């Protein structure tokens, strides 16, 4: 019943989240862009079985080790539909539900970073959210394929999730994400507090994830495009009139793209 969730470091700033049912000794992984950290953990736990592989989007740092892990473990590969996903067994659509290690996960189609990006949401007293590269700790992904209108709508869906929902994004972008946020709201007391907190964690080389939606709603600039201060600094940066929250968002993402 109890599910331990641990990050396996990979590449420069990637985290391969490893979901663990230590009673049945079955484990799952999210976005294994490098199969080697997973193979090492499985070798160190030979009586365990990797049962499920969960993919968010088709990018190399998330599927690089999926094919080799399936041929090694036979795990079921869950992936987004309408994207090429190596060795994918189940193509996931918006609104569908899956059961991984006994936990039911809702599938949210979240366009923006990529056109077919999905997210895994588990409802409980403390919900869990695996959103890949869509929502980051005090940030969001770059618009490699989607439009700002798509990405804003996607983040708006995730922001409506319960306040204590745990955000398991992929990358260790928090310190850089907070530095940009200070340029949007230098007078945000909560954001200033969070920046000093993440500065200590990264100085000790400790993880900054998972985050909570409530903390994101109060410090993440891309989730605060309706705020008066953010909308005012948005017009300041572009020198225009951002009439809609989507336009406020489009300026912020283009601003961080060159920040
Ligand atoms: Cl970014
Ligand atoms: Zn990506
Ligand atoms: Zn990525």
């Amino acid at each position: 019943g109890m599910i331990q969730i641990d990050a396996l470091p990979a590449f420069n700033d990637n985290y391969i989240w490893l979901l663990q049912d230590a009673t049945s000794r079955r484990c799952a992984v999210v976005d294994p862009g490098d199969a080697k950290p997973v193979e090492a953990w499985l070798a160190a736990h030979p009586d365990w079985r990797l049962s499920d592989i969960l993919v968010t989007h088709h990018h190399h740092d998330h599927v690089g080790g999926v094919a080799a892990l399936k041929e090694l473990t036979g795990a079921r590969v869950l992936g987004p539909a309408n994207e090429k996903i190596p060795a994918r067994d189940l193509a996931l659509e918006d609104g569908e539900r899956v059961e991984v290690l006994g936990l039911v996960f809702e599938i949210f189609h979240v366009p923006g970073h990529t056109l077919g990006h999905i997210a895994y949401y588990h409802p409980a007293e403390t919900p869990l959210l695996f959103c890949g590269d869509t929502l980051f700790a005090a940030g969001c992904g770059r618009l490699f394929e989607g439009t700002p209108a798509q990405m804003h709508h996607s983040l708006a869906r995730l922001a409506a999730l319960p306040a204590n929902t745990r955000v398991y994004c992929t990358h260790e972008y928090t310190l850089s994400n907070l530095r940009f946020a200070l340029a949007v709201e230098p007078d945000n007391a909560a954001l200033r507090e969070r920046f000093e907190e993440a500065t200590r964690l990264r100085e000790r080389d400790r993880i900054t994830l998972p985050s909570e939606i409530s903390l994101e709603l109060s410090t993440n600039p891309f989730l605060r495009v309706s705020e008066n201060s953010v909308k005012k600094k948005a017009d300041q940066r572009s020198g225009q009139q951002n009439r809609t929250p989507e336009e406020v968002f489009a300026v912020l993402r283009a601003w961080k793209d060159q920040f």
